[PDB]
DNA sequence: GCTGGAGGCTAAGCTAAGCTGA
DNA sequence: TCAGCTTAGCTTA
């Protein structure tokens, strides 16, 4: 058997294999690729758990159509232009492998106009070798992605697909999970055309109590300690929930955000779970949400396909100032 | 800000992050690469904790010079020709995304000679294009790899590499795990000319505990507890440490395998997590070498770029599995 | 003697609570 | 004001 080069479907596919882990991990991506646009309104409308229609629309800068054929296809971004810009990172996208794996495994038509624009267009990616065509359409500026079928051409991942329920319970768990990283975009989210969660932005300088309050819930929000802790260019803020008497039912909420990224990350979680360990003696594991700020330079966050966990220059440093910040929020 | 196509390099590097996380993980991703080729006798050179110098040799099948110069190539492989295949996988290797990468941060000289053509070949991945150059050499019927001065164009990364001792420490983990692995093949570890570690292959239907107690110690082999727990297509084999009298140099043993892949997954380890502390006290979490074999169906492998963490269709039942068996190994 | 790095399910069905329509 | 349907939480695989 000869060392050949896969067909670009293929390839596509099994980076759709790391990168859409389920229609949540879809919604994940199209989210954050908004958001890096500047959009301000994002409008998630999940059909049949994500399985059937998944489409996101937002107010964003577009993409030109002349462009548009590049931004469908794999390695072709305009976040990084060398290793230097990679090194100080300030999008959510470093890669070429999120539109490309999505429209491998998927039916993605991509509606978007520019502001400078004056007509949308539409562009999916089909055959063995994913050529793109473009299509004149009417959209507003912004962008719109359909992911229709999603794994209709992958068997093996279709029989990994769980029920239309659970699918869009971890949907809205990445959607809240994206609300809380920015207070400042409004995120309308609907289930088969009647709207499940609404998420009004809180202007720049606003109070952040009352959609803190819609994502968390009350008892949260009533049992929150918010924080600022500040050994130099690492700062933690965020909101924590009191031990002596958390419910199972706010358990549910641990996250933990770096430089406005979702971190499901050893180390951090690790330091949290010493601190409270510490200042309790037991396993209650309170709920927080942690905003954590340092130098992009002091951090490394291409490890992880989804880009979930992050390696820190200064390890035992963050380690110690996160233990720090949590023991005195226990206070 | 124009959507630009990534330079091959770029690319590489970025596919590098992930897959390429220290040398440690460059020596098990061409370890990996020599075990499926078919190889009996692998000699690993570390040098400077793999800082300076990582060559590995092996008597493999070796490569052709036309598929010699598509090995250092991204997306090439011959272990798959379409998704069928990647249901149904046997070997190690799914993309052409790890010899790319390493070639991309590295200094990487491909030599091979396969058993049929008459004359070795020297090949090496150079430039922003990845351009490959193939220079005739001399060497046996096999392959070997020589990764140079790592890292030595990333900065960025360059900083995250430890020390030559701890290094060379993570380097020596790898090697035990794959022996343990595959008790087929001869591995001889050497680290700046002095050898480390020798294995000698037990032959088929052979004795494997004086190999296990070169990779694990004399301690868990008189603490050692057999097991062919089987239910179904599931069969848990391989030894389990005693927790009645287990020291803290035997924890650092806790391997586990799904169809013959080293796994550091999160069902698996919670699974016998469990079972160790509800039959335990003190959360004991005694050490254990143990395989799982399974349908090639019922588990995706695809899930993670370093490979290491497999995603099952029927995860309530494995784990249910796991934890019985492990169970009936505690008594 | 000092120094690195942090193990840690997941999903489906049933029952209870709250809101809307008769 | 009471009954039925939908959503959330809990338990077992
Ligand atoms: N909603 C949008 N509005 C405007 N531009 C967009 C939008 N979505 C995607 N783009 C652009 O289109 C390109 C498509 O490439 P993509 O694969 O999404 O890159 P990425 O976001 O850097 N990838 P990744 O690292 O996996 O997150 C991006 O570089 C964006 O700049
Ligand atoms: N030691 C070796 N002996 C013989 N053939 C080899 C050896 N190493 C690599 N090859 C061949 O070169 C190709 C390149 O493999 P590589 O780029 O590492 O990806 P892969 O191993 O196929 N998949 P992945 O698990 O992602 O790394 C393989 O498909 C093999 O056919
Ligand atoms: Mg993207
Ligand atoms: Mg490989």
């Amino acid at each position: 058997m000869p060392i050949q080069v896969l067909p670009p479907q293929l390839a596509n596919q099994i980076a759709a294999g790391e990168v859409v882990e389920r229609p949540a991990s879809v919604v994940k991506e199209l989210v954050e690729n908004s958001l890096d646009a500047g959009a301000t309104r994002i409008d998630i409308d999940i059909e049949r758990g994500g399985a059937k229609l998944i489409r996101i629309r937002d107010n964003g800068c577009g993409i030109k159509k002349d462009e548009l054929a590049l931004a469908l296809a794999r390695h072709a971004t305009s976040k990084i232009a060398s290793l230097d810009d990679l090194e100080a990172i300030i999008s959510l996208g470093f890669r070429g492998e999120a539109l490309a794996s999505i429209s491998s495994v998927s039916r993605l038509t991509l509606t978007s106009r520019t502001a400078e624009q004056q007509e949308a267009w539409q562009a999916y990616a089909e055959g063995r070798d994913m050529n793109v065509t473009v299509k004149p359409a009417a959209h507003p500026v912004g962008t719109t992605l359909e992911v229709l079928d999603l794994f209709y051409n992958t068997p093996a991942r279709r029989k990994f697909l769980r029920t239309e329920k659970t699918e869009f319970n971890h949907i809205d768990e990445i959607i809240r999970r994206i609300a809380l990283a920015r207070f400042d975009v409004t995120i309308n989210l609907s289930h088969n055309g009647k709207i499940v969660r609404q998420y009004r932005a809180v202007p720049e300088g606003g109070q952040k109590e009352r959609r803190l309050g819609a994502i968390c819930g009350t008892a949260f929000l009533e049992q929150a300690l918010a924080i600022e802790w500040q050994h130099g260019d690492l700062t933690l803020r965020g909101w924590v929930a009191d031990p002596n008497h958390t419910t199972p039912a706010l358990a549910e909420i641990q996250y933990c955000y770096v430089n406005g990224r979702m971190m499901r990350d050893r180390l951090i979680n690790h330091a949290i779970r010493q601190a409270c360990e510490d200042k309790l003696g037991a396993d209650q594991q309170p709920a927080f949400v942690l905003y954590l700020e340092i130098d992009p330079h002091q951090v490394d966050v291409n490890v992880h396909p989804a880009k979930h966990e992050v390696r820190f220059h200064q390890s035992r440093l963050v380690h110690d100032f996160i233990y720090q910040g949590v023991l005195s929020v226990l206070q």
